């Protein structure tokens, strides 16, 4: 997270961090069996580490819970980053507590300008901002105009922009899979976008909304 500030401890107790030997991707708990993220953080295992602040620290709030799931949109496609969402199923239900609570799903897509807030262990691009404790920033949906206009022909229907075109607040590498969360419910998902916090670059992030269909689903299953 870049141009942002460290969220109050446990002030998004549905952020999980994906680790296999290190930290390299974000999550959200959406209820105590299941994790989404993205398809692009993929891993035939991973362990989740839920109760997080600061993943160099042992606090004491932290759950670690191996996947015993890790399921791929069946459209996602990297060539073009589309459908970029997962579902990881915990190998054992988390305990639901102070640090660690699930965020609900969206009852219907978010519309540009409605203001979010993204969260995550990645890059800070800042010596000031230390991305050990988690980062949270506070960025609006941007329109489809302004989202196509910055990367032509590139979103799709299971995207959306979300940031400041003018640069110096973004979610960058380390905060994919993470969550964006509107409102008090999970709208996206850390994506893409070139590089970070760059002006005219803003985030793009999976629409969640269009997806309720396929996680209820997998989730029964
Ligand atoms: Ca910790």
């Amino acid at each position: 997270i870049v141009g942002g500030y460290e969220c109050k401890a446990y002030s998004q107790p549905h952020q999980v961090s994906l680790n296999s030997g290190y930290h390299f991707c974000g999550g959200s708990l959406v209820n105590e069996n299941w994790v989404v993220s993205a398809a692009h953080c993929y891993k035939s295992r991973v362990a989740v580490r839920l109760g997080e602040h600061n993943i160099k620290v042992t606090e004491g709030s932290e759950q670690f819970i191996s996947s015993s799931r890790v399921i791929r949109h069946p459209n996602y496609s990297s060539y073009n980053i589309d459908n970029d969402i997962m579902l990881i199923k915990l190998s054992k239900p988390a305990t639901l507590n102070t640090y660690v609570q699930p965020v609900a799903l969206p009852s219907s897509c978010a519309p540009a300008g409605t203001m979010c807030t993204v969260s995550g262990w990645g890059n800070t691009m800042s010596s000031t901002a230390d991305g050990d404790k988690l980062q949270c920033l506070n960025i609006p949906i941007l329109s489809y105009s302004d989202c196509n206009n910055s990367y032509p022909g590139m979103i799709t229907n299971a995207m959306f922009c979300a940031g400041y075109l003018e640069g110096g607040k973004d979610s960058c590498q380390g905060d994919s899979g993470g969550p964006v969360v509107c409102n008090g419910e999970l709208q996206g998902v850390v994506s893409w976008g070139y590089g970070c916090a760059e002006p005219g670059n803003p985030g793009v992030y999976a629409k969640v909304c269009i997806f309720n269909d396929w996680l209820t689903s997998t989730m029964a299953t």
